[PDB]
Parts: structure tokens; C-alpha cells; sequence
């Protein structure tokens, strides 16, 4: 089996489907159709034919034969690929025109930026002289290009008759009446689609099934005798996708769609916002199939202990009433989108209303490439510029952070050409602004004078750490691979032998060991997602969104199952009960404990969540945390030993410099008691003792030759710079260990007793 | 490399960009060129030409030639000097004025505090003397110092024929008619420009490139493919500089700027806000390029939290709707 | 006359130089690498494989000159310095609140490359009471945890190092000493015999001092002294 989840999205392969290629020929009319491939459609030498494009846009050709055209290729005209929105490479369909349907008259109005330089009627001088006698096919909505001369004219099938597509025989009493078709018009033109949006393909498929699956296909969910959603509720980051999927999925569907911002419904007088809803309900239901995407909907329909007026509960109250009315079935989906999905109105998130939601979340380094590549597909970047690198430095960044990325980036690109850019002159040189293009310099310095907006949101993604990262701790991988991969991987083999697994454990030894990188290590063996959290992050959390900050990370962690949600650094939240119970400052890790308790104790029925905690201090860890259907294993990792110790050198030097006579294993003996981070901290002191060395060096180079710049480059070259065996015994030298002697045999023995602290001390 | 974050700012020097000097004439239509700089600019002795000067405020005036004005120098008048309002040191750019266009009418008309002690016709006493056969180039929106004995009388170009500039031939038929150019007129000239703020380099030229570059020359953005950001918000301390950089940036670039001023639209009853806020944009989508500053924004749109009514929230949601409703990227 | 935007946070570069301080040349010499070689040579790390760390910890006896040397720093670096101190924190939660952290940090990020400077660590680090509660110390709580926060999401962003000053290291919070927070530890020591020589010399590079003062003498007397008490 696999994940059907993305089953949708996938491209059925079929006889009829040819990918996009070039033309031989520049005809708009005319396309080229290999005669294989001719063979297998039934199609002839020369008959038109009906080309199923994108964003529910197609066009009419005649179809030639040559055998160059390959097997899986079309052999279509640069015009042609710019009205069926299809660069090189899509899959297109190709469908018969068995009704040639010759037309009585074609309506050809043309484009103003188009006609700049023409002095003479367009009708004798582009459209009569190509298309009299020519038979050529033309299709409504579909822009063919035309010459008379030097100028080169663009006309827009303006209305044909039949009114859809016909052939332009000589019967064609037409030419242009005025020039009502100016350029700006494509403002509504290849606006949004699928191919728009990256980054989301999870989301996008949920999407795609719960809304043009009911209004394209509903004989399925009759058949099955199962009534679809009709409320959907994206929500996310602001600046995410919301807006643009919406329109996507509506153009992609080809169903009437109805905008209603909320911001422009309340904007108006009381009783136009109501009016307003329920005319677009009403045209919704009269035009239906049919989508009513409310945008910014926590405007309209806040919490309703937040709205102070009566011509707001009004609103709210109008709205639950449509939604509730529309139990009809008529084909009509309604949409939301909400940044603030707590902010909503509880009354919407219930049964006939949106009750299915889809979190629009942070993309991860995929996404963000993909989002790269759509923005950039336009801007004149450079033949080197990687987009992979910028994608894994831009962390926290939403959709809308990476278009501004790429703005910058361009906008610095101009200042570099401010020196040879005279701003007092009213025209800019033609050769001096095609010459402009993004170097990877220029995304480099956007990149750091950009910042992100989404970094404090919780990111639920599948973590880069692996074992190796990890040095030792072998027995604690081996456990942990039974503690949680087997009752993932192999959920059936508990309820086979009539045992349920524990979802609970607790990671507890000498700080940086290494507890926080063996849940991520963990959760990237099982490609499971893995939800970080900090005990300061929560105790702030109370001061905020207050209950419904941690009742969200574990419903997130439940909708993203499966899941390990860790909660790093206890020593705070967990703190012992005290004795004196009181205060507030405390009474926030009172809080952040009991609250994190119950959530816990209803966690254990969802299966495939593992709820992992790590803390330097199991004295003061509540002993509550270790109660069965809770934290319960007990973990401890230790101190690195001898062996230990060089996997860790090796792992924090495993992409490092280190000369040919480092002796990793030296170090290893001498430091004992270390912990890993002091492990990395001498790597870092000797890292920086270099970059100190190899900086003198290169200024003592330069100073040399500027010395008398009559001598030559000599065969001296900047080198390697490696990390010599001073750089290390200069780390050690001032390396000092984190754990004390007298802090390990103390861990020992919690190791020993940590377990027994739910009764007395 | 350098930090070409400031890099608009910089002038750039060009071969017709001449530093302001003195004069040795006082003639407020007549200034002085060295020959070697007419020469680089194919003038000749006596020749019209304009002058670009500070603020959107240029002149008119014949060049004549002299060895003593050093290469970098312009030789000009007080009155040149008080109209383009540049003092001196500053670099003004040069351009010519083939179409001297020989003008059918020259409106004069006086200043009040430039009249005082007159008892005679203005037109028989100052214009004439001076303007018949004299042939002095006049320029829209300057003006023009005239003496008649001992008052000196300053007369703004109220409108020539042509509009813009014209040399005044003797044909010129017109007369002082009554004095509607009051001395007071001039709190809406020199007003505010780049010169009158400082201390903000770093700001401003992220502002000049972020609203006059995507106003004046959008044919960069275009070709490089990307659409420049509609929406600018300065903040800072009270009274550090805001209004001042905003208006100063609004008449350098000589766009047409509408000023919304928060307290102002919400002092209007219920109604009137609004209407308010759709007639600024939509005039500034009709004259565009333009630009919509927001004084006070805070006021008219502050923290939802905080405010209470309903008539406040609609106007936070009618202003959230017209800057959505802007994504026509009309230069505005 | 009196000003108004004296209470604001100021983003420039200080005017202190090592000149100004006496002594301390192995702290200079080690923050030099801490500090000014991540910035001024940013690559040369990526070159070696390895990201450098971005804070410290100043820890020492009151006088010794910790606030002026994260000034002298950023003044060697040309990046701008933002000043806080521990009292003005605890003021800003009853306040703006939740939104002043955030801003003094929004704006470090706006300002790279920076030195946020936290002076007077001995307020707000007090170390987690055992007995947790109250809201006095509810505020040294918030700028305590909130501040860890920030911290974790500032690694990210290079060019901005994060510098603290604490004259009682006994009750720093341990969380700030984390890595990915203050992790460097630089102790500054009292001036020595030779040092005191340089800061009378420094405290006095503008003084009118006659002919017949031995400033070298003094030191000799003065052992133990901060560099405040050789100021006053
Ligand atoms: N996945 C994406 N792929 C391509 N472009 C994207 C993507 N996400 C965002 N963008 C771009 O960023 C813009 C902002 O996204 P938008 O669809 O307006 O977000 P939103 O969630 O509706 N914002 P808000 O209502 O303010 O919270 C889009 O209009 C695109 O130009
Ligand atoms: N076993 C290990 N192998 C390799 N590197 C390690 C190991 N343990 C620690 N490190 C390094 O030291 C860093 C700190 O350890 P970490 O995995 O964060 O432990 P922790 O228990 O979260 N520490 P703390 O939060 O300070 O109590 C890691 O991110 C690695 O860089
Ligand atoms: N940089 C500057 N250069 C010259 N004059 C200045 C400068 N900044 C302020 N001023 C003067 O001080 C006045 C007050 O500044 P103003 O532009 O009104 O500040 P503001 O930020 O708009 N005030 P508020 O809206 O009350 O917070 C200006 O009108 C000038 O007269
Ligand atoms: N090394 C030094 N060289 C010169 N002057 C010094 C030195 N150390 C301290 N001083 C002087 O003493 C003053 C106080 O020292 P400062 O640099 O503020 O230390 P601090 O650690 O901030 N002190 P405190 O906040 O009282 O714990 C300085 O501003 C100088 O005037
Ligand atoms: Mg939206
Ligand atoms: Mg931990
Ligand atoms: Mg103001
Ligand atoms: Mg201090």
C-alpha cells in the first residue's frame, strides 16, 4: 500500500495527453501533430482539432504531420502556448473538431500596444490578406498574431459565430471596429492556477477532493450515499496561501465563484452587509455549481465576547443563518479564510458549517525553492544563481516573505546600477535597463536585510538529524527504536500479543548530552513530524493566548500525527509542587503543569503521538510527569565516555578542515567528564584560532606585496587553512567541562530513585 | 564594494550641471554663461536658455559670455537665486531654449509690499521701460524685480503666451491689472524640499527609491519583472520628521499628493469619512502618478482592541478595502 | 530646555574605542575573534564549515569595565549598539508589555549588524525561584523566559550578537548559558598594577595634571580598586 492522501494531484497518463514542444511553424491557427500520434487520435493530415489547456483555457488548430515531432510531443507555436497558459514541458489533452463549424463572421478587434505605428485600416492590411482563403481555425478568447509589414498586430478573437469556435472561410464579412481590446485587459488573464501555488501539496489535494471533487463529480458521494462538506476553513501564518489557493481551486474548478471580503461587507451601512450576504448567497444557490469564499471572515465573524456592537452579532447571526440554509444541496460550497482560527466565532466551527479546516501552514525547504522558482520564472536572474541555498537560509519565511525577498533582491540589483543611472533625466537608456540582471549576490544581501514573520510559529516538519549526527548512545537508540518506531511502523503487532504500548517518555542526564537531538534523530528515522516546545515558550504562552496555546500545540500535534512532540528544557514548567503553593509567577508553571497533565491523559487514545520531555534537573521534575499514561519510561543519557567522546569530535568535524595530523582520538583521552557541547565549544575555539591565523596571514601576504608592488604573485597561494593540532591543544588549554565530578555520581543516582518520587522523599 | 544603500542620494555630475556663483548683472532675465561652458553647451552669446532648479522650480533666462565665471560657475542674480531656490554652491543642470517663442501677452501683476509708496500706473512706470524692445524672457511662477525711480517693484509672471515661457517682444500688449499677488502667497512657495531635512540619509533614500523611483521611472521595475511595493509607513518619535519628509518627498518628486489627515476625517459625522477617503483615492487614481499621505493613520485606524464604536471599525475596514482595491498598480 | 526621545532606544555607534579602556588585552584580543571576525569576514566561517556563536557573558566585579567594552567593540566594528538594562525590562511589562522585548529585538534585527547589550543582568537573571511565585519577581520571570525566546529565534539571523553584563554570577539564570544563548564566558578581572597605570592615565587623558604627579605612583597604592573607585 502507500499514502493515497496525494492521489489527486497525480497526472493520469492517457493516449490522448501530448507534452508541450516547439513548432516548426509559427502559424497561430496551426499546430503540428506527429503522424503516430495523428494515428492514434483518428485524425488526418490538416483537421482542425481542439487543444484542452490550463486554468480552463484551450484552443482551435489545424494539425499538420512530420516525423520529427517525437512520440510524446505537440510541436505547438509560441502564441499557442501563451493562450493555452502552457509553457514547454505540460501535458496537455488533445480532444477532435468534428463541427469545423465555418463561421459567418469572426469578430476581430485588436491591442493597443500592439498597434503603436500603424497608419492604415487593420482589416485590409492584417486580418483580410491571412485569413481569406486561409480556413483558418480561430477560437474565442485566443490572441493570433497578425503582420502587415514592419508593425506586428495581435487580435483577439472578439466573437465568433458559432460563438465558441469556427473556421475562418472567405464568407467572413469582418474587420476592426475600434481598438476596445487594449493590452491592460490581461490583468484578468492568466492570473492564478495550480501551477501558481508551491509548496503546498497535502493541503492543495484536501482541497481539490473536498471541493471540485462535490461540484465536478457528485455521482461519486451519491452513489456511496455519503453527503459531502459543504464549510471548508483555510487557515494560517497571514501572508501564507489563503487568497491565492482559494482563487486557484475556484479557476481550476470552473465554478462560479463570489468574493465576499469581510472588510468590504463592513465597510458598509447597516443593512447593505447583510443585504450583501445574502445576495451573494442567493446568486450563489441560482448559479450553482458554485464557491462563496469569505476572506478575512474574523472580521465579519469574531469572538463574539470580542464584538461590542448589534449591527456585528447581526452580521454574525445573518451569516450562521445562510450557512444553515444552504442544507439544500444545491452545489455550493462556502470557503474561509482566517489567519486567527481560535478568533473565529465558535458557532462556525460546528457540524453544517465549517467544520472541516486545512492549516495552510510554514512550507519547509521544498516549499520554499518551489515558491522561489514560480516568483522568479518572470525576473531576468543570472546563469548563477542557486535558489537551493537561499531556500535552506530562508527559515520562517512565508510565501508573501519570499516574493518581498525577491523584490529587494531586485531593488539592490538597481542601486548597483544607480553609478551609470541619471534619475534627473525623465527616460532611462534602453541598453542600460535591459542589461540589469539578479546576481546571487544581490538575493544574498535582500536575505540579510530581510526578515521573517512566521519564525515563532510552531513548525511541523520531519527533522534533518540522523544517528550518525548523534555520536554513542547506542543502548538508548536501541530502546528508543522499541519505544517508538515498532508501535508506529508496526501498530498491529501490539494488538496481536494483546498489549497496548506506552506514548510517554523522558529524557533526563548532564546537560549537552545530547537529549534534544535524539527526538529529532527519532523522529526523522519513522519520517514522522516532529513539534518542538520550550518550557519558556510555554510559560509565556499563558500570558497570551492563554489556555489555548497549549490545548493548540496538541491539537496540531493530533492533526499531524504521526507526530513527537517534545518539550525541551522541563527544568521550568516541571518544577516540583511547591509545598507553599502560591504565587503567580508560579503560578504559570502550575499552570503549564496541570494544563499539560490533562492533555496528556487524553492523548494517550490517538495513537501514532509520542509526548517525549528532557530535563537537566529530575530532582525538581513533578512527579506527577512520571505517571503511567504520561512520561513514564525513564531514559538517562549519560556522559559521553572514552569511545563516546571520538564520535562526537568526529560528528562536530565531520565537514571540517582538520589537517592530516589531528589525531581525533588524541583528544579524546584528555577530555573525559566533557560533555558534547564542550565537545563543539572547543571545536569552535579552534576554528576561530584558525580563521585569527589565516586572517594574519593573508594580511601579512597582502602587506608584503604592497611592500613594492614590483613583486610578483609568487606560485604562494591561499590554502586549505586547516585546523592544525594548535588551534585544538589552544581550545583545550581554555576548555573547562560543564558537569562537575560531583554533578555525574548525583545523576547516578536518580538514575537510581527517579522513579519513586510520587510517594514521600 | 561599498554600501550602495545611499547611493540614490548621490548627484551625479554631468557636463551641463553648473554651480551657482554671483552675478555681474542684476538683470533677473539675463544671466552670464563662460564661453567655454556655452560652448559645451553649443549655446552662443545671447542665447535663451532654462534652468533647472531645485523644488519642480525652474527659470528662464539669456546667457551672455565672460572670462572671470570659472568653468564650475553659472553667474547668476539674486532674483535667479531667490526663484529657483538654490543659494549658492549649489549645482543647477542647464538646458536650452530653442523655441524662444516670441509671446503675444505677458501678465504682470505686482506685490503688495512691493508697491507700497507707488502713485502712478504701474504698467507706464516699471513694465514698459524695461519689457519693450528689451526682449527679456519670462518664465510662469517667477519673479521679476522692476525699479520706476526710487520703490522697486516685484512682479511674479502671472501667465505669458505660451504658458510656460516666452520672450517678452514688443508686441506684448498687457498692463498691471489691480494686485491680486499679495505677499502672502508665499507660504505655499520654498515651502519644504530635500535640503530643509537632515539627519536622515539612510531613510530617505530607501523612501526616494521606494515611492519617486516606481513614479518616475517604472520601466526599470517592469523590466526587471518585479512589482514595487504600493504601501510606505514612517514611524519615530513625535515631531522627529515625518510630515516634513513626506511632503518634501511628495514635491521633489512632483507627483500629485493628496494629504488625509486622521483627525480631519474623523472630526466629519457619520458618512463623510468614508466619502472622504473614496474621493482622495479615486482622484488619486485618476491623476496618476500620485500618492496618498496618511497623517495620523493611527487615529483613523488604530488597534481594534482599543476601539470601541462602529463608525470607527468601518472606516478601518472601508481604508483596508481601498488599498486592497489599489493592486491595479495605477502609479499610485 | 528638555528633551523628549531620551527615554527611547538609540541605534548608533558608540563613540568609546579601546583607547578609552585600560587593560583588559587578552579580552580584547579573545572578543576580537568572538565578535569582529564573524562580522567582518562572515564567509571565512562557512569557508571552515563551522557557524560561529552569537553571545556572551561578561561576568566580573563591579567597576572593571564591562558596559564599555561591548561599546568599544561595536565601535571597532561599526555596528550599531542598543543599551538595555534589567530595571528598564522589569518597567516595560507593566507597560506595552509583551510587545517591548519583541520590539527592542525587531529592532536589533532591523539594525544589523548590532550590539544588543543587556546591562544590570543581576535583576532580571535572578535565578529561578525554588519557591516559584509571586509577580514582583513575576516580572524578572517574564523578562527572564521571554527574553530566552528571543534569543532562541536571534541565532538565526547572523550579524547580531548578544552581549550581558552580570556583577553576580552566583544568580544568573542557567538558561541564558546555553548554547544558542550567552554561552561565551568572559571573566574581567580586577585591574592588576600594571592596568590601574593605564586607567588613571585614561580617566585623566584630558586633565589638567601637573608636571610633579607620579600617576604611575599610585597604582602601586591603589590595589584591589575597581575602575570606578580610580574615577572618583
Ligand atoms: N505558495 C505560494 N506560491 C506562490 N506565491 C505565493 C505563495 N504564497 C504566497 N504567494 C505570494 O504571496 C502573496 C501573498 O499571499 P496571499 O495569498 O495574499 O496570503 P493571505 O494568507 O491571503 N494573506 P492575509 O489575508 O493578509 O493573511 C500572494 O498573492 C502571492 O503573490
Ligand atoms: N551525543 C552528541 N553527539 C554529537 N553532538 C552532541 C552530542 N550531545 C551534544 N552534542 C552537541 O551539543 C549540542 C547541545 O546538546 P543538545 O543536543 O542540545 O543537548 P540538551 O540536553 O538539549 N542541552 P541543554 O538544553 O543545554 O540542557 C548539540 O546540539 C550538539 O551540537
Ligand atoms: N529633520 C528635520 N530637519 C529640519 N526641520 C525639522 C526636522 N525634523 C523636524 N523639523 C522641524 O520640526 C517640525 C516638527 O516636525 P513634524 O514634521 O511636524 O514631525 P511629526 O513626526 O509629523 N510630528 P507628530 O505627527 O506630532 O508626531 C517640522 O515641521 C520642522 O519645522
Ligand atoms: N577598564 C577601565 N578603564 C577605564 N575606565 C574604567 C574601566 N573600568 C571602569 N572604568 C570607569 O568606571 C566606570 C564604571 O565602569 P563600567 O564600565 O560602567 O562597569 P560596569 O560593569 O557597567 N559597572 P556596574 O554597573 O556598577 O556593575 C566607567 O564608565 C569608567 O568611567
Ligand atoms: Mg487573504
Ligand atoms: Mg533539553
Ligand atoms: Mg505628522
Ligand atoms: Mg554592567
Amino acid at each position: 500500500k502507500k499514502d493515497f492522501s496525494t492521489a489527486i494531484l497525480e497526472r493520469k497518463k492517457s493516449p490522448n495527453r501530448l507534452v508541450v514542444d516547439e513548432a516548426i511553424n509559427d502559424d497561430n491557427s496551426v499546430v503540428s501533430l506527429h503522424p503516430a500520434t495523428m494515428e492514434k487520435l483518428q485524425l488526418f493530415r490538416g483537421d482542425t482539432i481542439l487543444i484542452k489547456g490550463k486554468k480552463r483555457k484551450d484552443t482551435v488548430c489545424i494539425a499538420l504531420a512530420d516525423e520529427t515531432c517525437e512520440e510524446p510531443k505537440i510541436r505547438m507555436n509560441k502564441v499557442v502556448r501563451s493562450n493555452l497558459r502552457v509553457r514547454l514541458g505540460d501535458v496537455i489533452s488533445v480532444h477532435q473538431c468534428p463541427d469545423v463549424k465555418y463561421g459567418k463572421r469572426v469578430h476581430i478587434l485588436p491591442v493597443d500596444d500592439t498597434v503603436e505605428g500603424v497608419t492604415g485600416n487593420l482589416f485590409d492590411a492584417y486580418l483580410k490578406p491571412y485569413f481569406l482563403e486561409a480556413y483558418r481555425p480561430v477560437r474565442k478568447g485566443d490572441l493570433f498574431l497578425v503582420r502587415g509589414g514592419m508593425r506586428s498586430v495581435e487580435f483577439k478573437v472578439i466573437e465568433t459565430d458559432p460563438a465558441e469556435y469556427c473556421v475562418v472561410a472567405p464568407d467572413t464579412e469582418i474587420f476592426c471596429e475600434g481598438e476596445p481590446v487594449k493590452r491592460e485587459d490581461e490583468e484578468r488573464l492568466d492570473d492564478v492556477g495550480y501551477d501558481d501555488v508551491g509548496g503546498v501539496r497535502k493541503q492543495m489535494a484536501q482541497i481539490r477532493e473536498l471541493v471540485e471533487l462535490p461540484l465536478r463529480h457528485p455521482q461519486l458521494f451519491k452513489s456511496i450515499g455519503v453527503k459531502p462538506p459543504k464549510g471548508i476553513l483555510l487557515y494560517g501564518p497571514p501572508g501564507s496561501g489563503k487568497t491565492l489557493i482559494a482563487r486557484a481551486v475556484a479557476n481550476e474548478t470552473g465554478a462560479f465563484f463570489f468574493c465576499i471580503n469581510g472588510p468590504e461587507i463592513m465597510s458598509k451601512l447597516a443593512g447593505e452587509s447583510e443585504s450583501n450576504l445574502r445576495k451573494a448567497f442567493e446568486e450563489a444557490e441560482k448559479n450553482a455549481p458554485s464557491i462563496i469564499f469569505i476572506d478575512e471572515i474574523d472580521s465579519i465573524a469574531p469572538k463574539r465576547e470580542k464584538t461590542n456592537g448589534e449591527v456585528e452579532r447581526r452580521i454574525v447571526s445573518q451569516l450562521l443563518t445562510l450557512m444553515d440554509g444552504l442544507k439544500s444541496r444545491a452545489h455550493v460550497i462556502v470557503m474561509g479564510a482566517t489567519n486567527r482560527p481560535n478568533s473565529i466565532d465558535p458557532a462556525l466551527r460546528r457540524f453544517g458549517r465549517f467544520d472541516r479546516e486545512i492549516d495552510i501552514g510554514v512550507p519547509d525547504e521544498i516549499g520554499r525553492l518551489e515558491v522561489l522558482r514560480i516568483h522568479t520564472k518572470n525576473m531576468k536572474l543570472a546563469e548563477d544563481v542557486d535558489l537551493e541555498r537561499i531556500s535552506k537560509d530562508t527559515h520562517g519565511y512565508v510565501g508573501a516573505d519570499l516574493a518581498a525577498l525577491c523584490t529587494e533582491a531586485a531593488l539592490q540589483c538597481i542601486r548597483e546600477k544607480m553609478d551609470v543611472i541619471d534619475l534627473e533625466d525623465d527616460s532611462i537608456d534602453a541598453e542600460i535597463l535591459n542589461s540589469m540582471a539578479v546576481t546571487n549576490e544581490h538575493f544574498h544581501t535582500a536575505l540579510g536585510n530581510s526578515n521573517p514573520s512566521a519564525l515563532r510559529e510552531t513548525v511541523v516538519e520531519v527533522p534533518n538529524v540522523s544517528w550518525n549526527d548523534i555520536g554513542g548512545l547506542e543502548n538508548v537508540k536501541r530502546e528508543l527504536q522499541e519505544t517508538v518506531q515498532y508501535p508506529v511502523e508496526h501498530p498491529e503487532k501490539f494488538e496481536k500479543f494483546g498489549m497496548s504500548p506506552s506514548k510517554g517518555v523522558l529524557f533526563y542526564g548532564p546537560p549537552g548530552c545530547g537529549k534534544t537531538l535524539l527526538a529529532k534523530a527519532i523522529a526523522n528515522e519513522c519520517q514522522a513530524n516532529f513539534i518542538s516546545v520550550k518550557g519558556p515558550e510555554l510559560l509565556t504562552m499563558w500570558f497570551g493566548e492563554s489556555e489555548a496555546n497549549v490545548r493548540e500545540i496538541f491539537d496540531k500535534a493530533r492533526q499531524s500525527a504521526p507526530c513527537v512532540l517534545f518539550f525541551d528544557e522541563l527544568d521550568s514548567i516541571a518544577t516540583q509542587r511547591g509545598g507553599g503553593s502560591g504565587g503567580d509567577g508560579g503560578g504559570a508553571a502550575d499552570r503549564v503543569l496541570n494544563q499539560l497533565l490533562t492533555e496528556m491523559d487524553g492523548m494517550n487514545a490517538k495513537k501514532t503521538v509520542f509526548i517525549i520531555g528532557a530535563t537537566n534537573r529530575p530532582d525538581i521534575i513533578d512527579s506527577a510527569l512520571l505517571r503511567p499514561g504520561r512520561l513514564d519510561q525513564l531514559i538517562y543519557i549519560p556522559l559521553p565516555d572514552e569511545d563516546s567522546r571520538l564520535n562526537i569530535f568526529k560528528a562536530a568535524l565531520r565537514k571540517s578542515p582538520i589537517a592530516k595530523d589531528v589525531d581525533i582520538g588524541a583528544l579524546a583521552k584528555y577530555t573525559q567528564g566533557f560533555s558534547g557541547a564542550d565537545i563543539t565549544e572547543i571545536c569552535q575555539r579552534a576554528c576561530k584560532y584558525a580563521i585569527r591565523e589565516n586572517i594574519e596571514k593573508d594580511i601579512e601576504k597582502e602587506k608584503r606585496r604592497s611592500e613594492n608592488p614590483e613583486a610578483m604573485e609568487e606560485d604562494g597561494v591561499d590554502e586549505v587553512s586547516e585546523i592544525k593540532a594548535a588551534h585544538f591543544e589552544e581550545s583545550m588549554k581554555y576548555a573547562r567541562r560543564s558537569v562537575s565530578d560531583a554533578d555525574i555520581r548525583k545523576y547516578q543516582a536518580f538514575a537510581q530513585t527517579l522513579q519513586q518520587s510520587r510517594g514521600f522523599g
